[PDB]
């Protein structure tokens, strides 16, 4: 397992524009197009992203391309965030994949607000971090996914994804 297979499992793959768990237009592997309620707006942002008139539909390769850019962007975001980087550099490889998953889902911003959890992770207090992580709107809204990521930070293994 790795970061790509992990997010491919949590996000799925859809080749036509769809609405995500929050009702926002998305496509591919969890690639958010816009928070706007306008489908047109979404179609415009997709065309701009792909570089052609897609008419709301993309191929597998194109979805995979957006995905690669999105993961890379997520890592880069972490390394650029002063609150995130130190945590991230302190973790082992498996747990770093968990941190990337969260950033991919909720943004650098969103994750950087889990102050207390971040500090517990930095201290390697796994069980405590796992309990604090679950006290969040994130866990109550997407509990199955949150549980998989949480177990990942807790154990340092990929058992939740096997
Ligand atoms: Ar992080
Ligand atoms: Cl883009
Ligand atoms: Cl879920």
């Amino acid at each position: 397992m790795n970061i790509f297979e992990m997010l491919r499992i949590d996000e799925g793959l859809r080749l036509k524009i769809y609405k995500d768990t929050e009702g926002y237009y998305t496509i591919g592997i969890g690639h958010l197009l816009t928070k706007s309620p306008s489908l047109n707006a979404a179609k415009s942002e997709l065309d701009k992203a792909i570089g052609r008139n897609t008419n709301g539909v993309i191929t597998k390769d194109e979805a995979e391309k957006l995905f690669n850019q999105d993961v890379d962007a997520a890592v880069r975001g972490i390394l650029r965030n002063a609150k995130l980087k130190p945590v991230y550099d302190s973790l082992d490889a498996v747990r770093r994949a968990a941190a990337i998953n969260m950033v991919f889902q909720m943004g650098e911003t969103g994750v950087a607000g889990f102050t207390n959890s971040l500090r517990m992770l930095q201290q390697k207090r796994w069980d405590e971090a796992a309990v604090n992580l679950a006290k969040s709107r994130w866990y109550n809204q997407t509990p199955n996914r949150a549980k998989r990521v949480i177990t990942t930070f807790r154990t340092g293994t990929w058992d939740a994804y096997k």
